[PDB]
């Protein structure tokens, strides 16, 4: 059905109880997407986003669960929308699971149809990791937004942010990870958010460290802090777009300017200058288009304020929240004139491959992650910023679920990586095997033209053969389990996007299909970048001698 | 250019700068509209209504003035929009100006238009008195809101304002005449403006009595003043969309509510919730759309307020700046759910051809409109709420610029005043001329659907034949300056009207045209109400043995 | 009253039924604009466009009459919407008569507030001329779009048209003046028009002098009648968006090409290639938008057509049908690299003032017009353009109603011929006296962006100052009536224009008002354009003398 009072966590140890480590990694991931401490509301099998799940209902978990445990090695389950559809005959370098969910053909392809669909139980939201069972809780988010704080930092700064402060704005589902990115990244921030409620709670989960009285107070707690060398959050009750052109006016400048605020939907998300929240909630239901207009006009009036940082040469960005479109249909014709985070920042890293390479022990034993993020260091020894956030890793991200972790590395690396976990699995360093995957979110991975396609310099946003070519090639490769899924973060319509874990069991087999896999999944992403004429890929394609026939020969 | 540092003050005194005194009324009192204790910001060719400016600019303003100067009596100068672009040969007893601003076919009589034209040199707002050179400060308006105060007065409060408070907004030009009509018609008022230059301007000629220093400071004063029969007008600095909504909140219940800010042009005269009149200036020069949305939001907020009180039971109407219509646009779908002022308390007086009738010394000397005044008092005797307006006036009106009266009379009344003054001028009871004319708000002289001719009662609103004809008939009579205007008072779009200015310089000449002139603009108010149907008008055209074929034969 | 079974024709002779020529002169070109010979459906005082009327229903018709026989020569009539309002007391240099038809106030000029006011009994379309009195039937368009065929021929041929041929399209209400006019400009023409019963009425009333077979035969007949040196005008019966493209196929190049197809009217005014007018009506009724699409389509191709014959040098205008803009949206992004027949054509002539000159003799007399002809060729000998057209007219235009004739005249020479008119009066050379006039579409009497104020070169299009200081300048001046509407030629929120009409009663105070008003309303025109920068404006007022403050001083 729909709802079932149970409580789901991934069994631990060496204990099979799937056939072997390729049939019991997809079965651990899939209950360790449930797992109370990992998922959002797992009693209706929601993963995280609300309504992402790990399976289309309780009937289908229980039969994708039963089918998983007696599945050989030799056999390959399809999971449609997150039912358990088919089994049929492969081999045992093929994915022991192949999974599309949330795919409709394009003219369908809306929240509308979707719904009709679920009226009729022929329905799954899959966002990206839910229904492709490697969601790991908030760790994704926060080393992300880590990652775009850490590059930004990087560029302008050497890597240096000590005595540095971020100003932002939005301590939402998203945004909330911001005062903790930029702490763990080394900076000071200021967080303004217009509900006291959203400040209490990330103050209660210790995302935000204090919260200051006033924007004076806060101002003061900045220069304390950066002048002491400390990396302190602090959080501010108020609207940006009041408080971003007041600093303008005073002067103030801070070392990177962004926004998380729900620009993209101005009924809802976005509080207009001098409204209360109160006002403006109250008021989106009786006057809707003032509302809208009011919440448009203030997004304005935000933009100017971050065109007036960036001409000072305060480093700002868009953080995906459509603000800038906003402001330009309001006027400000030069509301491009700073990029967005993923074209500035993450982009580049994509065109080396450089992506989110994420794992997680099998075994539960956090041990086993520690003996890894040891490994990393080992092998990758002269990149400083790597090793600062493996060491606050341990000391500030709690393991949730299954231990597991994230880190950026790229094409090259991340096959180095994965063949010495595999030595680890073999050598018995490592207690159990390991599994090696991603978010949906990686250089080869994604389309999608709002989010991580925006601009490419080539005009190519919306082609979306390459996510297609990832997951066949994936296949191809020997990946444990391969996704597609469609309207992953920004809804139905408007994204594509796949998926890949693999299993490292200490066997030579599998060490064949890892080298492969890890080697094509981002040799995919260089290919896409330079196919766009990035001169990054296109020099990385060289160097690691990826065998590009238009580029090439 | 629209700026210039200088002070511009009307000739005064017997000597001449033109060639008659049919040429130098206009250009004295084209100069009077830009004296600095008449005009808003006159600096920038602005007399009050967001906009409304006497010359398109500076280079026009001399032109005019140097044409006016060697203008001869059998020629007629042409103003288009604030500029002198003919002359060409009429006769004496023809005017010797004929304007027309801010006329755009109908299709692109909107702001956005407008506001193209006039970053191109091509336009101009002649608001109404603005543009034809008849605007003498406050006093223009003070009269028609004392009536509308004293008529709602009879209507809801059995004719006496005693211990009663009126809500409002708005002291500019003309909206700081409601503090001191208030006063005038018994009540207290707290009154509401976002610049303290302009309540300074409303304290510095005695339109508004004292500040006070809070929302909370402004109530105990309102709620003491009226306990003890006090008639005390109250300026509150702060913004209308912000107070209102807060005073429906609090419970507070005015004996009247109503609004006079610039609503009518969302760009230049109405300050957004949550922003200082600074910024406004600033934004409206680089984001003006953003700015235009945030005004109007706001606007549907305040008319939500006043739709609020007036559920409640407090009589509300709006008071001429199209704020409905702007709040209607924007949602407020029941907007129009209190009424205009004319259709509620003033139409039975345009009846009768009653309206803000007028006239200024251009002698410059207080004593001749003192003689004036008791001319008219000899001349109407009996009627004990004229001859109070009258002490009222000489006791309460500061004189702005040359000396002037606004005093309310009808057909019949204004030619014998007119002929009265033309025998003094002539006499030498009064030292020079002076002018006779009307704001164009005025029985026969408007169209304007959501003020003037608001629910006319044969649905004839928008019918804008009217003034046109009045402009022309005025022509045709002898008027000294006639105008036909588009916008004035409630905006861009909605109202055409005309106006007229006679000189009485004491001949025979100007005596024939001043019995004709003075007949004919009443007589088409009078006609155009007996039209529609109103019995008023109807007997009144009949007292008066006004010509009208389709009802007198 | 709506329909009256009755036959309406001007008094004839020198008998007054008024008691003036100055109140005689409307009367007559009343009941003249209801000629069965001149109007359109008299019988619902309808003079032209379907419901251009004369009087608003016949109660007015009948008051309006009435009125003018008992009206003295220092009383005005005010006329409102076709209804006879109010007479008041003016002078005799005065106008007679003030009409204001069909305005509006401009958020509310449409047709579908037009139309609740006609419910209502409080609406009359004045059309132009109509509402006016001053239509003289068929000779307004034939004469006006002959003079577009000659001055085309002027500026591109020497003045000449012999040998050469016009190519158009529409043989409509409008259209069918197009062979007639170039017959009479001295050209060939070559008529596409869709519907054969539109072929057959023009053949009927030898507004088209034959009808070839197919394009092959029309071809050979204009080779045939060019080389011949003959004037003659030839129909085919077909579609212009199929013709057109053909004749550029095989390399034909026409000395004009024009169209006035329906092309405002995609659903029912402009047949689609490759279908038949009955398939046309039969799906507008089943499937009205692929109709809509289907004709967009063919008039994209259409003005490529147009397109092609303009690049290989012929001469290439817009007759006003909208095709320009609608082919633009289809992606003909050059469409308006051929301009409209003003801007190319009329324009240049309104810069010096020239304008549909247009008197009419009060008498009935044939005698009275051949008599102001030769007076004009004697008072303008070297034009050898109107002297043709004069002859031209006597022998080919047949007099509806009272005898008029249409001349283009400029500054200096209107009045020149004005009071040689007023003279030949005066000595009994002319049988009585004789009004002079013109449409409502002259150098300063119009605003109208889609039509004769369309791309001004300064951006003025929608300014409509002008035609009301014209109206109001007349009055001034001494016409003996004078006109403002609204919405003439295209319709409700499109144009706002003057008409005025002078009596020559041979008097010397008729001469002094003449001289006045006919280089007065000239001058308006020359003014408005030397205002928007024309060059030829700007020279011309210099060299008659304009006093254009701006400009001379
Ligand atoms: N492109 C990406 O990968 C990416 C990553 C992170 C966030 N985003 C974007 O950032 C936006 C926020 O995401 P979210 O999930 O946190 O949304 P959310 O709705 O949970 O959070 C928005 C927060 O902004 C606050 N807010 C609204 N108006 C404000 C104002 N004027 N001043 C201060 N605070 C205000 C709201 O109270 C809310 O807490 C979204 O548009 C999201 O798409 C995009
Ligand atoms: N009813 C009538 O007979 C009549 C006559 C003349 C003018 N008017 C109309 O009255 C209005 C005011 O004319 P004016 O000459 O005073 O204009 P103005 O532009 O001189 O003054 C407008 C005032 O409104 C204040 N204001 C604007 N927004 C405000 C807000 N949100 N809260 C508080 N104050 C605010 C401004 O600071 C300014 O002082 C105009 O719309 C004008 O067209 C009506
Ligand atoms: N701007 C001006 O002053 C001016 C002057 C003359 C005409 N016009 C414009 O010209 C157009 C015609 O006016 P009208 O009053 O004659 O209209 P109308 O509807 O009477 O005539 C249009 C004619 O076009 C014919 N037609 C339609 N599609 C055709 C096609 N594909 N091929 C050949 N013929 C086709 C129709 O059969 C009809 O006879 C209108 O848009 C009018 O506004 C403007």
């Amino acid at each position: 059905n729909k709802y079932r009072d149970v409580e789901i966590r991934a069994p631990r140890g060496n204990k099979l109880t799937a056939k072997s480590w390729l049939t019991e990694a997809p079965l651990r991931m899939l209950m360790n997407n449930l797992d109370p401490q990992v998922a959002e509301n797992p009693k209706e099998l929601v993963v995280y986003g609300g309504i992402g799940r790990a399976a289309r209902n309780w009937e289908c978990y229980d039969k994708i669960v039963e089918t998983l445990t007696r599945l050989e090695d030799d056999e390959t389950l399809l999971v449609q929308s997150g039912k358990p559809v088919g089994v049929f005959k492969t081999h045992s370098n093929a994915p022991r699971v192949l999974i599309a969910n949330s795919n409709l053909v394009p003219h369908w392809a809306n929240w509308e149809h979707f719904n009709e669909l679920d009226a009729k139980g022929l329905a799954m939201y899959g966002q990206m990791t839910a229904g492709s069972w490697i969601y790991i809780g908030s760790q994704g988010i926060v080393q992300g937004t880590y990652e775009t704080f850490v590059e930004a930092g990087r560029q302008h700064y050497g890597g240096s942010l000590k005595g540095k402060w971020v100003l932002t704005a939005g301590l939402g589902g998203m945004g909330g990870a911001q005062p903790l990115a930029a702490t763990l990244a080394g900076a000071c921030s200021l967080n303004i958010e217009s509900q006291q409620s959203r400040i209490d709670f990330r103050l209660e989960t210790r995302y935000v460290d204090e919260q200051a009285t006033d924007l004076d107070d806060a101002l003061v707690r900045i220069a304390k802090y950066t002048a002491e060398g400390k990396a302190i959050s602090i959080a501010l009750h108020g609207n940006a777009a009041e408080i971003l052109p007041e600093l303008v006016k005073r002067g103030v400048r801070p070392d990177m300017v962004t926004d998380q605020t729900s620009a993209h939907d101005p009924l809802n998300g976005y509080l207009p200058i001098g409204w209360t929240w109160e006002q403006y909630r109250d008021r989106a239901q009786t006057i809707p288009a003032a509302v809208v207009k009011a919440a448009k006009a203030s997004m304005a009036v935000h933009v100017q304020a971050m065109l007036d940082f960036q001409k000072q040469g305060v480093p700002t960005f868009d953080y995906g929240n459509n603000i800038r479109q906003m402001a330009k249909e309001e006027g400000v014709a030069n509301a491009f004139d700073f990029p967005g985070f993923v074209p500035a920042y993450i982009r580049p890293l994509f065109c080396r491959g450089v992506g989110p390479f994420r794992w997680a022990a099998l075994s539960g034993e956090a041990e086993d992650i520690y003996k890894t993020d040891a490994k990393v260091k080992e092998l990758i020894p002269d990149d400083a910023h790597l090793h600062r956030w493996l060491d606050m890793a341990r000391e500030r991200i709690s393991f949730q679920g299954l231990p597991a972790r994230i880190c950026w590395v790229g094409l090259g690396l991340r096959a180095k990586l994965g063949l010495a976990f595999n030595e680890m699995v073999r050598s018995g360093e490592l207690s159990a095997p390991v599994v090696i995957g991603r978010d949906h979110l990686d250089s080869g991975s994604v389309s999608s033209p709002n989010r991580e396609t925006e601009a490419m310099r080539d005009g190519s946003d919306a082609v979306s053969d390459w996510p297609l070519l990832n997951a066949l090639l994936n296949t191809a490769g020997g990946a444990t389990w391969v996704s597609l899924h469609h309207g992953g973060g920004v809804g139905m319509g408007f994204s594509q996007h796949s998926g890949m874990v693999i299993v490292c069991d200490g066997t030579d087999e599998a060490a064949e299909r890892i080298a492969r896999v890890l080697t094509n999944d981002p040799g995919t992403g260089v290919m896409r970048h330079a196919d766009a004429g990035y001169d990054i890929a296109i020099d990385c394609a060289k160097e690691q001698g990826l065998d590009l026939p238009m580029i090439t020969g």
